[PDB]
């Protein structure tokens, strides 16, 4: 009868399924599922994700989890070097917790205390106005428990009002305005990778339309098995790469070396001491190599797309401002099979 009771049933009937997939089966958002777990193993937290994020600085090392349908990014680190604003904010800690955030998308927050076989798990979970997961923070061995308890004591509220869910506000524009040769020209004139965003906006283009518009020297397709090849090559050579995984409200950035790559069924997995990637390899519909110009030379990336055009993940070589990308990265990309 009750949504919680439905949840208990779905969990019993699907012992292999995470909160997210149990919500789908149940036909609700993950946020609304969490709302039903209040008074059981969850509590509502006082709004303003900016206030919760700022406060998380006090708790030291935690595990941050960001995902989309196709890719899960889990990263050890700390909520420091914060620059928070509504449209664009950052948690800037290269090789640790590196987030780009659109806080205007952050709507609700809950805390979970759940006993499991492995042991008690404590987490803070942020949801968007569609009730989808934006960001989760899990307590770890090094977490400052006094600070975490004082945070929860500050932010927990008795009032758990119904989630104000907002209808989808996807791009849904299409209508490419400018010409192919003009897009190719604008791309070759870029001095920084951040201009590429403004290029797509200015020319009312999707990334995959921009990628098809330009010359095969700037953007070309490679096999969808390309992600697994790169991961294994980086793992053998121990060079530093970047992995981006994003949703509508949060992008999480890994920088570091790949310690181990393990396939499992349809998943491709990276298991590091401080980072985990889970990606559904079989949902990669399009794999693009792009070369975008900067002051410091060309930056080469592998960009992965699902059949509906969802951005699974992007890979780059490690690079600081004023430094080129490594040749090693380019030579790894060069070993990937074109189409």
């Amino acid at each position: 009868k009750s949504i919680y009771e439905q949840y208990l049933q779905a969990k019993a009937d699907n012992p292999g399924k995470y909160a997210r997939d149990l919500a789908t089966l149940m036909g609700i958002s993950e946020a609304e599922l969490t709302h039903s777990r209040v008074s059981h193993d969850a509590k509502r937290l006082k709004g303003d994700a900016r206030a919760l994020l700022a406060a998380l600085e006090a708790v030291g090392e935690v595990k941050a989890i960001t995902r989309n349908t196709y890719a899960v990014h889990e990263q050890m680190g700390r909520y420091e070097n914060q620059h928070l604003n509504g449209h664009a904010g950052l948690i800037l800690n290269p090789r640790n917790l590196d987030l780009r955030l659109a806080l205007n998308q952050w709507a609700s927050a809950f805390t979970l205390t759940e006993e499991t076989r492995h042991g008690v798990r404590h987490s803070i979970q942020f949801f968007d106005h569609q009730g989808d997961a934006l960001h989760k923070v899990y307590v770890t061995e090094q977490t400052d428990m006094p600070a975490w308890e004082a945070l929860l004591a500050q932010f927990i509220t008795t009032e758990n009002p119904e989630l104000q869910l907002e209808p989808l506000s996807a791009p849904e524009v299409t209508e490419p305005t400018a010409t192919d040769e003009a897009v190719d020209a604008e791309w070759r004139a870029m001095t920084d990778v951040h201009e590429f965003a403004q290029l797509l906006k200015r020319n009312n283009l999707t990334r995959q339309q921009a990628f098809r518009a330009v010359g095969n020297d700037l953007a070309y397709q490679v096999d969808n098995s390309s992600l697994t090849q790169l991961l294994n090559i980086a793992q053998q050579e121990q060079n530093e790469i970047m992995i981006f995984v994003g949703n509508r409200g949060c992008v999480q950035i890994f920088t570091g070396m790949i310690e181990k790559v393990t396939p499992h069924q349809d998943w491709i997995n990276v298991f590091n001491q401080r980072f985990t990637l889970h990606l559904i390899e079989t949902t990669i519909a399009e794999s693009w190599i792009t070369r975008k110009p900067t002051k410091d030379g060309f930056v080469t990336s592998l960009e992965l797309f699902a059949a509906d055009g969802t951005q699974i993940a992007q890979l780059y070589g490690q690079r600081t401002e004023g430094q080129p990308e490594q040749t090693q990265w380019r030579e790894q990309i060069a070993r990937l099979n074109n189409k």
